[PDB]
């Protein structure tokens, strides 16, 4: 905690951390119930909402989605490649989670009834903090004090636990969510940078690009020890303040250490 204040101070902003040992029930909590913009991290919960809906609707994941060029907003690397052939709901989910593909995230949001639909899903699993108000990329304004498109490190951590380890998703969908998070390609310098290499890790990052606002949440499977669920979020007071993945990895190391992990 003292290390946390020191860390954010050196950072020049605020760092929010919540980590829980699903075995001992031990937790690390620093500014954990404060609101931080979700940025790109909402996409992970977006995929869960899709999986949850696929339970009551077989054939969803394989449903073909055709889209146009207008739909290719910034950072849609996968969507851009499959433009002429389109992508299935499952392929869009993998793209959104593992590459943070914005086009894919927006097409899936549309299928779930937009930001309100996803917010409603988080409500159904008992998350009362989470709120998505806009679509990519407008949701990245990260204006200080703005409650739109934010959640708490604690609410994110708890929801992630319900969806990956708990029973918020049927067994099959549960493992698919874990596998999509395990295959993430965008967070090698964040939480993943704080743990060994033999540890199985699944994560989803978030980067707003303004107000030094960045984040990452993950489920880490320590060797011989129960899995840990953690969320690390940051932000700063100045629009030009830059985020730092090193700060996120450092904060994650402190969280794990705090758990004696």
């Amino acid at each position: 905690a003292e290390p946390f204040a020191k860390l954010e101070q050196d950072f020049g902003g605020s760092i929010g951390v919540y980590a829980m040992d699903t075995g001992s029930g031990a937790t690390v909590s620093y500014r954990a119930e404060e609101r931080f913009p979700l940025c790109s991290s909402f996409k992970g919960f977006l995929a869960a909402a899709v999986l949850a809906r696929s339970q009551q609707q077989a054939g969803l994941l394989d449903t073909p989605i055709r889209y146009g060029k207008n739909a290719l907003v910034p950072w849609s690397p996968i969507s851009e490649k499959y433009l002429t052939t389109g992508m299935t709901v499952a392929e869009l989910s993998a793209a959104a989670v593992q590459y943070s593909d914005n086009a894919a995230a927006n097409l899936l949001l549309k299928e779930l009834g937009g930001p309100a639909g996803l917010t409603a899903f988080m409500r159904s699993i008992g998350d009362t903090t989470f709120r998505l108000d806009r679509w990519e990329l407008e949701l990245n304004s990260a204006i200080p004090g703005d409650a739109r498109d934010t959640s708490s490190p604690r609410a994110v951590t708890e929801s992630l636990q319900k969806l990956t380890l708990g029973s918020a998703l049927a067994a099959p969908q549960r493992q698919q969510f874990v596998d999509w998070l395990k295959g993430n390609t965008t967070g090698n310098h964040r939480i993943r940078a704080a743990v060994p290499a033999d540890w199985a890790v699944g994560d989803k990052t978030g980067t707003c690009g303004v107000y030094g606002t960045a984040n990452d949440y993950a489920v880490v499977w320590p060797t011989g020890r129960a899995p840990i669920v953690l969320a690390v979020y940051t932000r700063a007071p100045n629009k030009d303040d830059k985020h730092s993945e090193a700060v996120i990895a450092a904060a994650a190391r402190l969280a794990l250490e705090g758990l004696g992990v």
